[PDB]
């Protein structure tokens, strides 16, 4: 059967794709089996555009993302609470800006670069069926359009998220299924609206995360609906909810919905990222709360912590504990930063108390008025590096 003497990376998404840039780049062999909420993960803070740098796509990134320079907190009204400058960390970081930029154009981006390197191969619409390891490979049974497969390798990164992860026997903690979330991308001009690139709408009912997607103009607004009802009736309500989600209250003939899809999301972290020798990241490893976690999920500094453990063991002897200090410091950025930062955005959100929103709202307004306050902040999403 086909042995790789190397690394195969499960999931072609943004985490995948550049876990093998990095260990592409370092001559290890590659191989990627890409397999499939459209699109997805969108926002890169200024920590993450570092780690893109090092990874040299940053430039190609950028020549198509939407640059933002801050970032609005809004009521359900559209009226400012607070707008967070990244131009307040100018002198703290090289890049003291967020890019947007959907996951579709991200993921053809990290394509191109890894198409100048002969040591990586994708293979596109490869699925994993079975996965099983022992002392020297993980033997994984494929599937793709050329019928079923068997392969090997020497080590496997599993990047994706759909229930290998549950294939290997491994423990996911902190299980909570989310509330029904709708996602829309709608053609609309927020920002004539006065929105900024990426806000956060907070109302007891008609809070949103409204963010734009790419340089066509379409946005992304999420927001909540009831459970109980029918997709078509989603699709009915969304006209009367858009009176509000929208800045201006539109009328249906100012906006186009390009796309409209209820769904649910389950938060969860592995209890531990590596078992023998396949090893976790990003969506496979764990997913925060889905409305607070906006340039939160850490997949990209996870792909790089990995590729160079990886890097480390295959190329320049290091023993499998540069492994386990991987799964150590992501699960710890994941546990003691992400996860209860994305839970407490997503609290402040949709709180319904009316006492308690007015001190929040308080809170948010000096947070926007005072730039210290407002740096410590913004300061605070380099956590996503860990002791790293």
């Amino acid at each position: 059967m086909e042995t790789i003497e190397g690394v195969v990376v499960v999931g072609g998404g943004p985490v995948g794709l550049l876990t093998a840039l990095k260990l592409g780049k370092a001559g290890v062999r590659v191989v990627v089996l890409e397999s499939e909420p459209s699109p997805r993960a969108v926002a890169y803070m200024p920590p993450t555009a570092a780690a893109l740098d090092r990874f040299g796509l940053l430039d190609d990134i950028r020549k198509r993302a939407v640059w933002c320079p801050d970032f609005a907190y809004r009521h359900g009204n559209g009226e400012l609470i607070a707008k967070m400058d990244w131009a307040v960390l100018a002198q703290d970081t090289d890049y003291p800006y967020m890019l947007l930029l959907a996951q579709n154009h991200v993921s053809n981006v990290i394509v191109e670069h890894l198409r100048k390197l002969p040591n990586v191969e994708i293979r596109w619409n490869h699925k994993v069926e079975e996965i099983d390891q022992d002392d020297d490979y993980v033997t994984m049974e494929t599937s793709g359009p050329a019928g079923k497969a068997s392969l090997r390798a020497k080590w496997v990164a599993a990047t994706d998220g759909a229930r290998v992860r549950g294939k290997i026997g491994l423990t996911f903690d902190g299980i909570t299924w989310s509330e029904r979330l709708v996602a829309t991308n709608v053609f609309y001009d927020f920002s004539l609206h006065g929105y900024s690139r990426a806000n956060f709408v907070h109302d007891p009912v008609d809070w949103a995360v409204v963010v734009q997607l790419d340089k066509t103009g379409l946005w992304r607004v999420c927001y909540g609906e009831d459970p109980d009802i029918s997709e078509a009736e989603v699709r009915r309500r969304l006209p009367e909810r858009f009176k509000r989600l929208l800045p201006g209250a539109p009328t249906p003939d100012q906006y186009r919905v390009d796309y409209l899809n209820p769904y649910r999301v389950h938060q969860r972290c592995a209890a531990e990222f590596r078992r023998g020798r396949v090893i976790l990241a990003g969506d496979a490893a764990h997913a925060t709360n889905p409305m607070g976690g906006l340039g939160l999920s850490g997949g990209v500094l996870d792909a790089e912590h990995l590729a160079e453990a990886l890097i480390a063991v295959i190329k320049e002897g290091a023993s499998t504990k540069v492994l386990d200090e991987y799964s150590v410091d992501r699960r710890k950025v994941f546990l003691e930063f992400t996860s209860p930062t994305a839970t407490a955005n997503f609290t402040w959100m949709k709180e319904s108390d009316p006492a308690q929103r007015a001190r929040d709202n308080a809170m948010f307004d000096h947070a926007g008025k005072d730039l210290k306050v407002m740096r410590e902040i913004l300061l605070d999403f380099e956590k996503l590096n860990g002791r790293r």
